[PDB]
């Protein structure tokens, strides 16, 4: 899908930019934001066409509250604000955001320039409340040192997992996305042996092979994030996480971003991670990772976005 | 996508070859021509398969007159010779062409070699009347210094704009292509300021951003080439323009090529450009650009081309 | 089709790995094999996701005999062992194989690592009986010096040629694949002039242009592998042959692998090549190429493979 | 110069990292710093060798004050703190820094990982006071939209411009580097027409062609940064500026970094830019660019750096 | 190596531009020409710096006659006009040229743009008399189908063969370059068998292996272009030939360009080729190739070029 | 150093080929081998020139015995056969080899083709006794999972470490190389924890960081292979090791190849590894790696090779 907005199914990229904004209260602010997001193909092409490979993509997400301001009388089935989670040891906050721009390209300059044109076009109508410049780290790893994304669904599976279908026909082709900015405690993480780390994640570290059933702990990240319904059907989400950080501020992060046709799947993963399954048996990744943000967005299809 | 002829929807390439030929009057000439074009998959693969990436593509177009020699009692709805235009200041001529080969690849040698094999196979049955070796110029620019092709429809929009559909079902998947070889007056263009050049085109020069609605002249290239019908529906074409040139002959060119499911769209753009809207309010691009050729071809689907 | 098993339609790659294995006789062995092949997407991603381009692919084939052990009451319409052929001077032997892994990637390490993980997961439940590390050779040439793959069908034609459709709906999207490891007699081939080599193949050597009708021999590789039925309809196969060899053993080979929605097409090509058309007018490529293996496998669709056992 | 520290002459890269740190006051702190910088080839290889192209490089600079703590009785001829400048409306401040790491690579992860390992090895012995992640912007442009670096000297001229030679033999192959982090006023710059911007810089914008003599303003960036001595000899510096920024903070910057065998050249350029020539005829780039830092460092040769302590 | 003019030793490139110009008779013309060529580093960097890889190079050559206008009382030892040759069957003409720009890059646009800027800077002071856009053809082949440039000296050998040394110390680091634009008779060449073609060249065609000593004809291109002196010392030249062509004009060409520290080597090769060794035993390449131009230039070192 | 034989200092490559041969006993065999190796630039260019990047290199090594047959009266200072080592637990055999070809390129086909032409040109005059097709494994790792080559000397250090200098002036520019084909016990290796493995090697596994002094065991691979003279000067070697293997034969290998201007440095490393320092404290890498071959070759400079 070349230089088309709302391309949820794009493969991983070398660079990304995650912009979360809050819209101003006026109707003028509302109208500027609407103009910009609905014509987002304009700047996407203005920047993206300059690269022969045409790698640049831009997914626009709209928060529950803001959606109500621009489409009061027509709403996707599962749009609501992000549900805060308060677990026995760790919590996932719900933090502000009216707009998400999830931008990816083969090159940092293309991300940066697209962001520059979007922010400039929004002017005073919106404020950036979170900004993360994601980068690929070695062979698709996160800063914990593990290959991150391995089990993503691909092709038809990706589309079945992430894209709204017959269950909500007026919003077919759309999706729901959750973001969380995580910061890691690297020194604590490095006190663990590699084997302890593998038991936390659920895969071997260098080789990125899922641990055997009989060595797979019940609170591993993989176990807690495997969602199987009563008919034995697995329900997957599409993740585009990227590393980020700042060396001077000792910040080493993983920007989580996950797409699903029904956000309850993602929400259940989060509940199982933060509260545990069974309750108390929580994800030991959270012993080394703290979420600074937590926001849910509806991702309209191109058609719906273009007519807002 | 790989190594199939009539692939109208291919993204922009580093190199291009445009060959326009006239066929011989005789029945033997018609027969050779018909053999070469209906078996064009042969040379396409003979050349294209030698490159791992398989970037080589070849679109064959057939003029109205030659189409009648070769497919007498079956014709696409809108196939007719290129309509010449005689405007208040500038004119677009209608020049000969029975065959078009629009060849693209990541490399020049691939273009040249495919060209060489097509020209050799045709032998005395056909004569090259126009030959242009197109090249990508910096970040997708034309020799006027502007990013050229930015607003092209992509994905579904590209297929809806370029490819014949339900409306003419015997020729579904075909297209109509117009070419015009433009020569620029570089020294005249260079006497304009960047800002005046921007007013002529409709977009900022370095940054490739569409001028604000309030700043957009009504005779800008962008305005005159925007086609909106009575119902408020926009109609687009798919362009694959490339730069070409000769330093010794001081020739600096843009080779225009545009595909549409209905040439009425392309032709209306050309009228607005050359005649003006309102009349005499013509495209100031034409003050620095002169069309040396002008030819319309029908682009059969792969299936229709192969049975001929 | 990014990192999905059974991607029969993937374009040519720089590196490939062909693994042919025989499964152990026990119920335990069969169960381990079933587990590995129906979970093949696991190692595929474990390895493939580490490369940004996601070039890695893996096609699993299952032999007729093994298929009956693991899906006794549901079988694609044309699954049978490779049919051997014997001409007077050249033969196409039928050699063992229950499992095929046809692995492709932009890089050798990716093919090797995926092979390593698969072999490791199978452990004592299967034995490697053939292993070939294929490599792209110049501009898509085989070791005879000819561009090899030129006329492969692409896109819709590739899908129409290779994949089971309405004729056998329970296995739609599957395919039948035949492999033959050919070893070349390089010094005999080198005694021919270029023009003689071109008459053997049916295309010019450097330029890879098909010889025109009047110049195309009735026993050229191209002529005998052209299949036009009574109704005048052409039937194609999808090939992904690669060069392989060992300098010290003097082995210079072409690993033939051809996919078809119905192996009758591939089998008729082989009959024409080895037995000739008219009878005895065989394919002279076989004067310089000797098949050391010959095996047929059913390639199930993803859904069918994942459901196994 | 593959994976060797102090490679001042490396060509432009897609990504860079500029780290400026202040060393702790203790003997322990100094010793840890000494250990890390004189062993810098260790982390350089640990990270860089993982990339086949070996694009990663790392130049270590040491401030005048820190230098005296760790090599009290041997000092290059021109090592002194950055000399601040104050014009009537624009100033070049002198800001803290004992250590510079100027890291470049084809990829961001390589710069980041090397920075991570260096910061980690220094631990509490040094503090990061400036950190900039530079990136190539289109066709070698800065965020003002101009090609930035065009006239850099190359090969022998680069070596002649940047590296200490016979004038100071104990430090042959070293250099002096100045950094300034500039932030731009983008909306003010955008109020200029292209032609006005070109008169500010001294070259055409899209085409990056130097304005001819009759059209070149006496206060253009190019004119004021052209240094021709009394004898008519030109003196150049080697620059490796990169774009950087933050959209939410509205920070759009150029990180200036310039190497010279004698910082007098760079210092005279800065005087001309900030104070003007003739006096008051300053560089109008400064109307749109404000320096937030200003620091000078000695870049020792490999041999000198490795020998430290 | 990067972006410095007069880089004779650069490896082969994907694209090339050969510009040969004659200068105006006047003193103003001489002055402009002298300004452009002595400041050629300017345009080289203006263009070349825009490409991260910095592949762009430009070698300036000056003909004997123009050199005398511009450096009257100081001349390299072997600078004289191209010596025409009149052999038993084939002839090599001596055509005009004051200036040569031999431009190479990984991309055509870089070549074209540098060319455009040089031609513009020269304005009316000089006229393009020959222009050739060279391109790499498959695996380093010429349009005769043979790998072209195989035996080129590399590294120290390339410097010893091409660059003026101790023997003429005022011009150290300079070179002498000969160009000839050859046009092929493709249909005649194609009537030879591969084996006969191999006998003509001196090497196997696909495999690019030198024929066995016993199988190597004495009139092969390889034999006639091997120069061994009395002492048994071989003398080599550095060639940078490129294919060029026009399909409509049926022009298939090899642009020959050869650098030597002493043109006596190149000239002897040309005599052996055109006159034969023994006399009349000439290069059978010349039966399928006709030289349309022939010009000799001195290539000053960077230092000598810049003070002029 | 482009397409030049005996390029010892080339950086790591994606592919390599290691060919070890024994020459036949006749004087005819001796003469054929001499012809081939001394003209090795012929096939190097015949194959290498076909790749634009020109990555192909070929280093020829000559064994002690064979050298005596072709240069009986002139010998480099340290040429002798490989010294077998018999340690408390492991041994390094000395195995046959008259010729080494160490071939590297960006592509397997270039290695293979060069090898093909060499073996063909040697015909019956020599027999291949060992053949290994090396490949790059992920981010420069060996099959033990560790980055392999990290501490290689580079630039001036590489030349000082590997190339014969003033100490043996008649062979300046040459080198000495040792090869050992190692096969690993992967199952035994994988019983170790990552931390145990790191203590065996002397560096962290994923991060490839040398262990601290106080955690660096005295029998680690790194400790045993660090060679410091009595003046505190370290003596380094240049290694080009590559992974190889065969999945059907359960072969997972590391082909060791190491260059030094004085092979005593390499030999001392081997003694310390196999016998231990102090005696008995041997390299625990050898508990998981067995050397199947062991051969020493002299690497002549280009000049010396070309005049054999
Ligand atoms: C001298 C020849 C021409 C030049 C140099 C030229 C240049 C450009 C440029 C720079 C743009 C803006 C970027 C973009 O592609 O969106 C553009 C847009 C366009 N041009 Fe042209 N053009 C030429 C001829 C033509 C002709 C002959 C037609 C129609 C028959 C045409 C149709 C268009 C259209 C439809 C657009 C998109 C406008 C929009 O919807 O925003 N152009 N052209
Ligand atoms: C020694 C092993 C073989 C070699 C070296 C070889 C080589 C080639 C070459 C050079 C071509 C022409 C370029 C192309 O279109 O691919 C070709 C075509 C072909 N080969 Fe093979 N081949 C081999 C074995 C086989 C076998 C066993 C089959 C069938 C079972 C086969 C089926 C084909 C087909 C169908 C074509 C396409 C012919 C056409 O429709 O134009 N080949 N082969
Ligand atoms: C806001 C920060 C700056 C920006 C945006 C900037 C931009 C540029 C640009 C666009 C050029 C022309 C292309 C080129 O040759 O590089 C240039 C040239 C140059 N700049 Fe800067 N510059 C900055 C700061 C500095 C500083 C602080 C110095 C000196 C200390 C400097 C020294 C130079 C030099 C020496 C040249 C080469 C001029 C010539 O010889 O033609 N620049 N700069
Ligand atoms: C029609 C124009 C020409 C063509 C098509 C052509 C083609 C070739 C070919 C295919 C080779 C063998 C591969 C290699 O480069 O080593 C070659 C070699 C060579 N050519 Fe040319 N050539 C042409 C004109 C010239 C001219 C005019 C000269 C000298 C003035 C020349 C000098 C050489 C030399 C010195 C060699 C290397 C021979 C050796 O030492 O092995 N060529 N040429
Ligand atoms: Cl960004
Ligand atoms: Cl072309
Ligand atoms: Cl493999
Ligand atoms: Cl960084
Ligand atoms: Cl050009
Ligand atoms: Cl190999
Ligand atoms: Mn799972
Ligand atoms: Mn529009
Ligand atoms: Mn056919
Ligand atoms: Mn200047
Ligand atoms: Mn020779
Ligand atoms: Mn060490």
């Amino acid at each position: 899908a070349r230089l088309a907005p709302q391309a949820v199914l794009t493969p991983p990229s070398a660079a990304s930019l995650f912009l979360v904004l809050v819209a101003g209260d006026s109707d003028d602010d509302r109208a500027t934001v609407c103009d910009v997001i609905s014509g987002i193909d304009g700047p996407l092409k203005a920047v993206g066409f300059r690269e022969l490979a045409g790698s640049l993509s831009c997914v626009v997400g709209v928060g529950a509250q803001f959606w109500d301001r621009v489409s009061a009388s027509s709403k996707p089935a599962h749009l609501h604000p992000f549900v805060p989670l308060s677990g026995p040891v760790h919590s996932a906050p719900s933090t502000p955001g009216d707009l998400l721009f999830h931008i990816k390209a083969a090159r940092k300059d293309l991300c940066f320039e697209l962001g520059r044109q979007i922010v400039s076009a929004l002017g005073s109508a919106a404020t950036v409340v979170d900004e993360v410049h994601g980068f690929r780290y070695f062979d698709s790893r996160d800063l914990l040192g593990f290959v991150d994304g391995t089990e993503n669904p691909t092709d038809d599976d990706a589309a079945d997992s992430a894209l709204i279908g017959d269950e909500d026909p007026d919003f077919r082709g759309g999706s729901y996305v959750i973001v969380q900015k995580y910061l890691h405690d690297m020194s604590a993480w490095n006190t663990l042996s590699t084997e302890e780390q593998e038991r936390v994640i659920g895969r071997t570290k260098l080789e990125n092979v899922e641990l055997d059933d009989d060595a797979q702990p019940s609170n591993s990240h993989v176990t807690l994030n495997t969602i199987v319904d009563d008919d034995g059907v697995e329900h997957d989400i599409l993740r585009d996480a990227m590393a980020f950080g700042s060396l001077g501020e000792a910040e080493y992060g993983t920007y989580f971003i996950g797409y699903a046709k029904d956000p309850a799947v993602t929400e259940l993963m989060l509940r199982r991670m933060f509260l545990g399954e069974p309750p108390g048996n929580y994800d030991r990744v959270l012993d080394f990772s703290t979420a600074a943000t937590g926001t849910l967005f509806f991702v309209p299809s191109r058609d719906v976005l273009e007519s807002l």
